[PDB]
């Protein structure tokens, strides 16, 4: 298929996390670093997504084959039917707001 529909396990400040390369950017698993690294710093993806639009930042969403293979990596949970990837500068740009803004 399509090539922004293969998965591919990159580095995120030190650990593994699955990225698609849509539009000619590399995007990494939201969810997924969320957990990895703000899980308390922060404590809740709807406030992620507060300072997203804040931060003038617009999630790409993922399509029923990406998060189905999100699923299966165990990147997001069983349970989750919808997902979305941003460029790792973004979260960094993300990250640096819910920690030292």
């Amino acid at each position: 298929g399509s090539q922004n529909n293969e998965c591919k396990m990159v580095d995120l400040r030190g650990a593994k996390v699955a990225s698609f390369t849509v539009e000619g950017c590399e995007l990494i698993c939201l969810p997924q670093a969320f957990d990895l690294f703000l899980k308390h710093l922060v404590g809740g993806l709807h406030t992620v997504y507060t300072k997203l639009k804040r931060l003038e930042i617009t999630p790409v969403v993922c399509n029923v084959e990406q998060v189905r293979i999100l699923r299966g990596l165990g990147a997001i949970q069983p349970g989750v039917n919808r997902c979305k990837l941003i460029s790792r500068k973004d979260f960094e740009t993300l990250y640096n707001d819910c920690t030292n803004a």
